């Protein structure tokens, strides 16, 4: 396994799901029975959106969005009045990658905060995000489609499922992406929830560097069969994201 130093760390890229990344997600309207109120808060961006946005920042691409996206929230979502439709005018976007900074710690301008929030909101909408205090998406299948169809990434973008490969061939595909300086979108499912994140390096020990999308919390080296962060961020469930794994690879511009 080749050694590859964290690609996102090399560019200072560290995003999260809360402020100032979620300034344009939907504002929660209702209390879920049995849960404290999040009414008036912006919904989390969603791990799928944060992972994808970090990879897009790595490429500073696209300058122009290609195609709008619309969907309707599930009426099972207890946080919103229904029906609730969401629309992202991605075909009108001039993404300014000088305003979409690699990370945010507070002193950025409002224009800069709104730039990342707009990207986060657009990406989340493109993957049919189920918005809430935590926000969930089907992930890979929607990410690969959105990257190509909405955001103009290369036709090399595609989902791979862990079940379709031996351990060797799976890990070889991840290594190949890293050798091409291409961070990988990755997700898995644990006992009480799944999560999506970025694989962006390797240590030669059969461990991979993971950026969990929690602003840095728990980032480090993990085996792909022990994706078990200690400290958990928003949407972290009970960790241990070792089941039903998939990835989106080939992520690079047209």
């Amino acid at each position: 396994q080749p050694v590859v130093k964290s690609l996102l760390n090399s560019k200072g890229i560290h995003y999260n799901q809360g402020n100032p990344y979620n300034l344009l997600t939907p504002v929660i309207e209702k209390v879920k029975p049995g849960e404290q109120s999040f009414v008036g808060q912006h919904a989390a961006t969603g791990c799928v959106a944060t992972a994808t946005a970090q990879i897009m920042k790595y490429h500073n691409y696209p300058n122009k969005g290609l195609k709008d996206y619309t969907y309707t929230l599930s009426s099972n979502n207890p946080y919103f009045n229904h029906p609730k439709n969401l629309f992202a005018a991605i075909s009108t976007r001039q993404y300014n990658w000088n305003n979409i900074l690699p990370t945010y710690s507070g002193r950025e301008s409002n224009v800069q905060k709104m730039a990342i929030s707009e990207l986060m909101a657009d990406v989340g909408i493109s993957v049919d995000m189920d918005y809430g205090p935590s926000s969930g998406s089907a992930g890979s299948s929607r990410v690969q489609r959105a990257l190509k169809e909405n955001f103009g990434y290369n036709q090399s973008v595609h989902q791979i499922n862990r079940s379709d490969f031996s351990k060797q061939d799976w890990e070889a595909q991840i290594d190949k992406e890293l050798s091409q300086n291409q961070p990988v979108y990755y997700q898995g499912v644990g006992k009480v929830g799944g999560h999506a994140f970025v694989i962006d390096g390797a240590d030669g020990r059969n461990f991979y560097h993971v950026n969990w999308g929690w602003g840095g919390v728990s980032d480090g080296f993990f085996r792909l069969d022990a994706l078990n962060p200690s400290a958990l961020g928003t949407g972290g469930g009970a960790g241990g994201f070792n089941g039903y794994q998939s990835a989106v690879v080939g992520i690079k511009p047209l």
